């Protein structure tokens, strides 16, 4: 029947799983018409895990390849690949049109969610299997967008954080609550809640929410929600760990003053994500991953825990290098694996290919999950740009 | 068990799901063969949705590409593809061969229909499942041929409607009643019954159809034929709005007479399509699309309307542009997607590309469904004819 | 449960389904590897249809497509494909290796059988769903070989013809009978028994089995075999009719001498195929093909009949041209589909292409079933194999 | 339900199944995007059979395929084919990175397991359908490797051979048990234990499993290895018969002493393989293959014996050859056909294709099963390398 989170798998330290590079088929004298991507994710019903991705509506090698770079436009759109499909022309799905996306199967479909129009009325869509069932419109009118990973369904209800408004100042996020793929009510964020783009999103127990999101105009620290589904209530926090992790970002530690203060840099940021160990009523450990780099996004690093990540300002234990540094390392995302017997979390990482400024822009995905005691091996793409056709 | 017709999902304007391009991947340097082709539509299952169109028997790029510009010929086929597969050699699926096509799916089976053979004495034959159960031969050897889109499915019954006669005068259509692929019987349309080509067509509640057509020969004003499927019957009528949806046509309100007065000019047209909400018991309202130009075929433009549109000469109320008069726009087409609590239609765009007369001719198709309160965005192809390879 | 034969689908003439033509896509600038083949058919399940052939571990274009014209290599293997899915290299699926192919569903598995080896010891092996269950050798030590089309089978017992021997003089065929793979028994072949290549088989009623073949040394006339699979028995016999099927041939009825009478020519053939109408008691219209010419493989004609094949003269009655004899047909193959309601019989035509003598081969496969009342179109290729890079 | 073994099918020789050589579609002129791959194998559940195999994230033709020569590195994964599906980029599944690779389903789902990280501290990972649920570390700390073909799973739990090492010298297996991908409990090997390289492994019985293996250290005898499966206990033998299975090897019968008597050579090896037959008690006839060659990876030649492998030095049977000597032979593996009714063993062969050292390397994968009376035909691959573009 319905989705719901089980305990984890036991496991205390993250190891790859997998990688996709299809650009790797993308050089003089290959065959393979790949798919150009940015901001991709995993989801996963019982039956199957899908890789997904806002595409843009051309593939490489091809002379319309040149507009990969930019975010949003009428050629975007939310497609998937099986996982562990190669990212070609005849693998790939397209789903629906659009420049943010979002998608989560509840046990019995898949909801599909992008955001689609102009900068100041876009209108978020989402697809309940073939249909269309719910639509919810911009109400700040500044680019409406959404997590670029996968939401998040308990007993029959998907949970969505969206967020719209300046990106760099103050925009309140929003959780929508969908049966079926239409919206069927909108949770107000309490606490911290002035900011909170490209959410990743973990069940923590039975009936519990915590998402990790990225503060682009305030604070190096990551803004954390966390939803109670039963009650129907959200709140924000500030991450509070001496370990900041988005890019850029100050020295560790020397942010003075309470966990939810700022701090007086903050502008920028990226897409983070994370892992974890659960039983039915409680998160045990979390894993986060950074850059090597405190102002680029290059590399990165593994780390974990057991305190609660709103309440300690202990610095985190690291576990390793995943991404060498000098391998750029752009967006990474959170997401579960439903097991019959236990359920998985993970970390996958958008490891960033690019000839420059507005050129040519792509991506390779590695995977890594929570299993094993130690880190396994760091990750490399062995693609170089320059020899993409 | 079998296929009906259930009331639809709330929806109160059109909104985009997806669009298909496949021609941009047939640049310089690509590694694509895209299939090209003209008269598309898509039908559904409750399983899954298929883009079907009628395809040349060739790929762009390709030698023999050059004929894609013809309507009938020995090389043509009805072909499909799962809706959101690129329309590529590897996804396609070939039917029948012929040059008219429809399909639909009764709850158990797909029926394929096309007709094929030369213009003075063609057959229409009917695939169910594996086999060729029915065949229809011409009755005014003057090519006979269907609606371009799906057809409609009740209770065990599949209604299709054809025609046969010249393009430029009298023509009367059938309408043939289907079980299992083998033709039962024909309902003689009566009432305004001179023309009716390529008809679109929707359940208007439990057990009647209504079918938006073209007069090629007589009026600006399209065809409506309605059927009773409990009583086996039909009846033409000429809609009667001033916002006259065919293309060529006069300005709006500018026809004198009767609602089902020809008017002057009326030579010409395009298929159309439309939309709608409805209870199990009746419509509750419908949505139209027409060209942004009245001479030529560019731009697409939205309405709706609460009125009978044969009884009604009130203009239609705009919902907005959703293809720009600078972009081709050709056919266009209605669907349905069943689910498993609603219903919900659909009208789909045919965005020509074309390097000129009787040169490389295919398409871009864009989908759009009843759904939300304000149209989201446009459609563009971005694709340039001259840069097909 | 197991396949057995029901009556058919009702239908008087023989009209198009569909055809297949993958090297419209290996001219220049085409991006698909297309499968070069030979000795194409049809069988099917009650889920789905597939086309098998022969291929040459290659494709086109390609540097090693020249060997394409052998009949017997180690390059070769029994493939298949989806019906309706083109023919190039991701559609297609390996059974198994060898030069001489059939395959049939007997209700539950697939059964695949080729002959592999050296011309003096050959050996049929079969394929029950994944497993190789059966293994028949080389009898007579001079290619053993069988049917090129698809094999026959009732209540769990697949029937196949092979034959060994000299190919031009007397070789005897056998009736294999496979219960999951395995040969269980052989039926030695009565009567008229001393020539029978590439069979072409169906299932006359619920228990009996027509066959027609090739005679590549004695006669113009048409070989026919019967299986009684009650009583375990087959017989031969010569097609009676002064419409003679093969190719050469000399003129209609100048064969001087009773049914079973050689004539004085006789060297050569092609394979041949027929469909036909049928209850569960007995068949009650028969439908041939040949070709235009008389004396090369050019074009094909189709033809009926009511009478008992094996005990009347009389002409056949003309349906009328399927391929114009401008253009090559080679071997044509019956096929059935099965349905829950009915059954319904088919002839597929192999329009063969070639640059040349000991140059590439291939073909186009054009369907044709029993339906409907009269012919309705010709079938082309467009395909000109000088074009073919 | 479980997996376990039945009595084999009858047979009492190895006969051709079919090959795949996806390196034929890689010449000047070809549209496909090959998988130069190393290091494969077969595996089946009762639904399908699949390939599985060791790429390098690169197709050929490409710019990057020249790595194919490497062992171990960071690009290389466990990817599979369905198999008959050819190894092109469309129709592969990638499962887990990693340089080492094991694979077999359960009756429920598939294990994959690979080998990942640095020589000095690798660590195995097994995936249970989607999860990675098993972890294990290198324990020597010099290059973890396991099988390069299919494990064995009886009643629920899969039986796989890891060893750590020196290649050249003592390198002790272990035998991992394995429920749902999780590492339950390790079986010690006793005996003659130390070494033993990329075992091929078969079920003997109802509860026990016997792998022929690599001695790369001290033998050109192969080791064998029992397992238990009920008692929980495995013990490691060296094969007896005066036909030396490994490359190189010196004379037969030459290596004087007792069986378990390494020899004076013994240096380097190749992985064996061998299929059988048995009932539910015992094995009763086992069939075996090695190269024509005794110094040269060249040619594979077929044997036999009723005798017990671990305590008679009797020759074995020759069957024939199945490689000519001027072809390259690399490794072979065995595996298991699950049926209903009856199981069946088999052997590949990795018939090796390269452009030298250092440089270009793959292969083509030739499959003999366990059927009928004697040998059917030899198998070549008929690519030159040079023509790889
Ligand atoms: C999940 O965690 C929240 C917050 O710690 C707690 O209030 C709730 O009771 C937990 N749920 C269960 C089922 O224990
Ligand atoms: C459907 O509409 C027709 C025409 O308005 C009407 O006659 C018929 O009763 C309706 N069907 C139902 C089930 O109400
Ligand atoms: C099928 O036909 C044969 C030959 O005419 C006949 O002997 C047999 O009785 C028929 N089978 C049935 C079931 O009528
Ligand atoms: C399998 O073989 C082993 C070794 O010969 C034997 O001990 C065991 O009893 C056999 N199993 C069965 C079920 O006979
Ligand atoms: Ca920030
Ligand atoms: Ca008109
Ligand atoms: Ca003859
Ligand atoms: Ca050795």
């Amino acid at each position: 029947e319905w989705r719901f989170p089980k305990s984890t798998c036991p496991g205390r330290s993250l190891q790859k799983m997998l990688q996709l590079n299809p650009h790797r088929h993308a050089t003089a004298g290959s065959q393979a018409a790949t798919i150009p991507n940015r901001e991709p994710f995993i989801s996963c019903s019982q039956d199957e895990c899908r890789l997904f991705t806002l595409d843009h509506d051309v593939s490489t090698p091809g002379a319309y390849d040149g507009i990969t770079w930019e975010d949003r436009s009428k050629r975007r759109r939310l497609v998937s690949f099986p996982l562990g499909s190669e990212l070609t022309l005849d693998n790939m799905k397209v789903h629906l049109s659009g420049w943010s996306g979002t998608a989560c199967h509840d046990g019995k479909e898949w909801t599909y969610a992008t955001v689609n129009g102009p900068d100041n009325s876009a209108v978020m869509r989402l697809k309940y299997g073939d249909q269309i069932r719910g639509s919810f419109p911009s109400y700040a009118n500044n680019i409406l967008r959404t997590q670029e990973s996968e939401c998040v369904c308990i007993d029959g209800k998907c949970y969505i954080i969206v967020i719209d408004g300046p990106a760099g100042g103050t925009a309140t996020p929003k959780v929508l609550v969908t049966r079926e793929g239409e919206v069927t009510s909108e949770i107000i964020v309490t606490g911290r809640n002035k900011m909170g783009e490209e959410c990743s999103c973990l069940a923590t127990n039975r009936t519990w929410i915590e998402c990790l999101c990225r503060d682009n105009a305030f604070s190096a620290k990551r803004p954390i929600i966390r939803i109670d589904t039963v009650a129907g209530t959200a709140r924000g926090y500030l991450m509070c760990s001496d370990t900041y992790l988005d890019t850029p970002r100050p020295a560790d530690g020397s942010i003075t003053g309470s966990c939810e203060t700022d701090g007086t840099s903050g502008g920028g940021g990226v897409k983070g994500a994370f892992a974890l160990s659960r039983t039915t009523e409680a998160t045990t450990e979390r894993f986060y991953v950074r850059t090597v780099s405190s102002s680029a996004r290059s590399g990165a690093v593994f780390y974990k825990t057991t305190d609660d990540p709103t309440e300690s300002n202990n610095p985190l234990t690291l576990i390793g290098t995943a991404v060498g540094g000098a391998i750029p390392m752009w967006y990474s995302f959170s997401f579960e694996i439903p097991g019959k017997v236990c359920d998985q979390t993970c970390i996958g990482l958008e490891m960033g290919l690019t000839m420059g400024h507005q050129l040519w822009t792509s991506n390779s995905v590695a995977v890594y999950c929570v299993i094993g005691d130690n880190l396994d091996w760091d990750s490399t793409t062995d693609v170089v740009p320059a020899d993409i056709v």
